[PDB]
C-alpha cells in the first residue's frame, strides 16, 4: 500500500494499515492511535492535537462502529469525518469493515475484569467486552506507540489501562481532558438527540459536577449533595446514577461520575474531585 | 539503559521488563526473536521446539518458564545454545491479580475443556502475555496439545496478532508412548499399556485408506486390547477441530486416564 506524506490516507484492509504503520515505525516515526467510532465533533478533535503534538508523530484515527460493544440508531457521517482529518492534518484514517474485523464472529474475546459490570456495565453487562476486544485489535493491528481516548468516558478510559497493565501492552495510553460547550455541556454525538428544551436542561450535569467540586472542601457528603440539588432542579433529566469513586474507580481524590435521560438520550459527564 | 546481555551465554530474566526491553534492542540488532513457552520441567519434547527454534537464519532463542497459577532446566537450555531464559514470578505476572482475561471460543469447552472448562482461557491468557512481553517473530508449541495449539491459532487471528505460530511434531520414547513429564508416575503395567495411545492412533492413521469409521474402529480395537486405560474420548476432528469433512485432512486426538495419571495423543488423518 502506498502511503503520502503530508496528505490523509485512508486504508480499509487491516493488512495495509498494518503494513504502512510498521513501516512508519521503523523509518523513525512515532504512530499515535486515536480510536473512534466517527461522528467526529471536537472533542475528537482535541485527542487529534494531542496526537499531533508528540514530536515525529504520525497520527492513525481509526473509524469503526464495533457492533460488539452494541447500532442502527448510532450517527454515521464518514464524508465530514475524513474532511476534519484532512482539514486537522492526520495522515492515515483506519476504516475496517465488519466483516475485515470479525471474520469469524465473536470467537476468542478479551474477558474484562468485574469494573465492567458496573455503571455503564451494570444495564449492559457486555458492553465493555466489546469495546476491549475492539481496542485490543486495533492495537494490535497498528501497534500504536501511543493511544488517546477522551475522559468523558471516564469508565471506558480506566478499563483500557486495565488492558493495557494487564496484558502487557506495549502502549502508553494518554487520557484526554473532556472538550466542552460554552456552558460546560461536555461534548458528544448523543447531544444531537437533543432539543432545544432537552439541551437547556442538559447543562445540570456539568453545573452539578463543578459545584460538586466546588462544595468537596466540606466533605464527600457535600460534594455529593450540591450534585443531587442541581440535578434535582432540572426540569426533565432524570438520573441514571451519581457516584463518587476512586480515580481508578473503586478519602482524597476522587471521580464523580454522572449518566441521566434527557427524553431517548442518555448522557454521560464526570470530574476530577479533591476532597478536602 | 538496556539490561545487559552477552551473547553465546544463557542470561536469565526475571523482569518481564527486563526481558521485554532486551527482545526489541536485540531485533533491532538484526536477530529474530522466538518464543518457546515452557513450564519446566523440561524433556526432549520440549528440546524439540528450542531446536526449531535455534534452526530459524538469525534466531535468538526466548524460553520462558513459568507455571500459570530450576537449574536442570537451565542447564539444558545452556546445553542447547539457548540465550535467552525468562523466569518470571507469578507475581511479576500478575500485579493486579486476574483482572482483564482472554475469553477463548466454544472450542474451549470441547475435549480438554470437558474436565477443565476454565483451562484455556488460563493457557490463553498466559500466551497472550508471554507474547506481548517478548514480541517474539515466531512461536512454537508441541503438536502433542493439539487442541492447545488450534486455540493459540485462534488467539493469533482473532486479536490480529503479529506472530508466526509453529507448531512442533511430537517426540515420542522408542515404542511411540508421547514424552510428557506425567509417564514417570506409569508403573509397569500401566507403562506397557500406555503404548496403546500411539498405537491406536497410528493404526487409525494407515487404517483410514478404508475412510473415517474404519480409522475410527481400528484405534478403538486397539484401545479396547489394553488393560486399566480408561478412555475419556477418542474424536476425529477436521485439521482446525471443527466437524471431520467427508474426505480430506483431519486430526485424531485420544484421552485417556491409566490409574490417575492422564495422558493424551493425536495424529494427523488423511481420510480415504
Ligand atoms: N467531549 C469529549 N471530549 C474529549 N473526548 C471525547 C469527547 N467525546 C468523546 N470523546 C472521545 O472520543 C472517543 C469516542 S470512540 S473511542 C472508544 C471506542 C469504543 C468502542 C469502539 C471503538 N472503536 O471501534 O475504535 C472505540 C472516546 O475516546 C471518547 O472518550
Ligand atoms: N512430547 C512432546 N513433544 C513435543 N512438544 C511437547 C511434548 N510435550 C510437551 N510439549 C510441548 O511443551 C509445551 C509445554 S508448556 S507451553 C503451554 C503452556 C500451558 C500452560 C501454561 C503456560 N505458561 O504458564 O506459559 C504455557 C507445549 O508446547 C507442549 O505441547
Amino acid at each position: 500500500p502506498a502511503f503520502h506524506p503530508g496528505e490523509l490516507n485512508v486504508y480499509s484492509a487491516p493488512g495495509d494499515v498494518a503494513d504502512v504503520s510498521r513501516a512508519l515505525r521503523l523509518t523513525g516515526r512515532r504512530v499515535m492511535l486515536v480510536p473512534t467510532m466517527g461522528a467526529l465533533h471536537e472533542g475528537h478533535l482535541a485527542l487529534v492535537r494531542a496526537a499531533k503534538r508528540v514530536p515525529g508523530s504520525v497520527v492513525v484515527v481509526s473509524i469503526f462502529v464495533n457492533p460488539m460493544q452494541f447500532l442502527d440508531a448510532y450517527p454515521r457521517t464518514p464524508d465530514d469525518d475524513l474532511a476534519q482529518l484532512r482539514a486537522e492534518g492526520v495522515e492515515i484514517a483506519f476504516t475496517p469493515t465488519t466483516a475485515a474485523m470479525y471474520p469469524d464472529g465473536l470467537r476468542t474475546t478479551v474477558q474484562p475484569g468485574p469494573l465492567a459490570a458496573e455503571l455503564e456495565g451494570g444495564p449492559r453487562p457486555t458492553h465493555f467486552a466489546g469495546v476491549l476486544t475492539v481496542v485490543l485489535k486495533l492495537l494490535q493491528i497498528v501497534r500504536p506507540d501511543r493511544v488517546f481516548f477522551g475522559e468523558k468516558d471516564y469508565q471506558q478510559l480506566v478499563l483500557i489501562r486495565q488492558l493495557v497493565a494487564d496484558f502487557n501492552l506495549d502502549v502508553a495510553v494518554v487520557g484526554v481532558p473532556t472538550v466542552r460547550e460554552a456552558d460546560g455541556l461536555a461534548m458528544s454525538s448523543r447531544n444531537r438527540y437533543l432539543d432545544p428544551a432537552q439541551r437547556a436542561a442538559a447543562v445540570a450535569l456539568s453545573a452539578a459536577l463543578t459545584a460538586a467540586a466546588h462544595a468537596a472542601t466540606a466533605g464527600a457528603q457535600a460534594a455529593l449533595d450540591a450534585a443531587r440539588a442541581v440535578l434535582d432542579a432540572a426540569p426533565g433529566v432524570a438520573v441514571d446514577y451519581l457516584e463518587l469513586r476512586d480515580i481508578g474507580l473503586g478519602n482524597g481524590s476522587g471521580r464523580l461520575l454522572v449518566a441521566a435521560r434527557l427524553g431517548t438520550t442518555r448522557l454521560l459527564d464526570n470530574i476530577a474531585i479533591e476532597i478536602g
